[PDB]
């Protein structure tokens, strides 16, 4: 289907056209995570032969996501909510950034795509399309400490970057991505180059489900639990209640 910002309310689970405000901001970007799950199983499925994301009609993202109700990836999902907010009046641009590997390094400095909001003269970091733990609400663009659902976060500079950090319960500090603000682009999404592990994940009311491969995250209210699934029907109602949504 047609891109539509009625449907994808709906689909998100907001009533009515909220009005462009910081409120607002936080509740869309909290249902969107909570109703909207991380998916890569499909994922080469929906990639183009040039490499160009242009080449993918938003249309067929949107039919894939919102209309069919399925989830989908970072340059998927962070390219949708772009376009709701600018259609809801929002001053959204787009970025990217490199993420902290497992292995506590740094990827590819283009791996992840995002958005910041510039409102009110406060810039916000918005974010639907992360398959990890992170944030739920955005947050704002500082290295002040931020405190959501018991989890800590701050947005520090580091050698011509932005990192995001994050901080639960009974643990360090932890960079999430990092990201260069100067090269945010309004048009940015028209500009992606797209040059086996199944990672899927959605938010909860007080914070987060993930699995990667057979490891099953939770946190709740800033507690983590990890546990390595073993058994094929306990597997497959975590995947059904992650790709559920809430
Ligand atoms: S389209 C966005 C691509 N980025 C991405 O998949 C990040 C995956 N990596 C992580 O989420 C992180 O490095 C882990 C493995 C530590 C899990 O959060």
């Amino acid at each position: 289907h047609m891109f539509d910002v009625a449907k994808y309310l709906r689909r998100i689970g907001v009533e009515g056209t909220p009005p462009p405000t910081l409120d607002t901001l936080r509740h869309l970007h909290k249902r969107h995570l909570m109703a909207v799950p991380y998916d890569n199983s499909t994922a080469p499925d929906r990639l183009p032969a040039s490499r160009h994301l242009t080449n993918v009609p938003l249309d067929l993202v949107f039919g894939h996501v919102v209309t069919e109700g399925h989830g989908g990836v970072c340059y998927e999902l962070n390219r949708l909510f772009h376009t709701l907010l600018a259609e809801l009046g929002y001053d959204v641009r787009m970025v990217a950034a490199a993420v902290r590997q497992a292995n506590g390094t740094f990827g590819p400095e283009r791996e992840h795509t995002f958005d910041l909001v510039h409102l009110d003269g406060r810039t916000h970091l918005v974010d639907v399309g992360f398959p990890g733990p992170s944030y739920s609400e955005p947050l704002y663009l500082s290295e002040e400490e931020q405190h959501q659902y018991g989890c800590s976060y701050r947005v520090t500079e580091h050698d011509g970057y932005r990192v995001v950090e994050r901080r639960p319960k009974g643990s360090d500090w932890q960079p999430v991505y990092r990201f260069r603000p100067e090269l945010a682009d309004p048009s940015g999404w028209d500009a992606v180059r797209l040059d086996g592990t199944t990672f899927r994940s959605r938010a909860t009311d007080n914070g987060k489900i993930v699995l990667i491969g057979r490891r099953y995250f939770t946190v709740e209210d800033g507690v983590e639990r990890t546990k390595v699934l073993v058994k094929a029907d306990e597997f497959q109602d975590v995947v059904d209640l992650i790709l559920a949504g809430a």
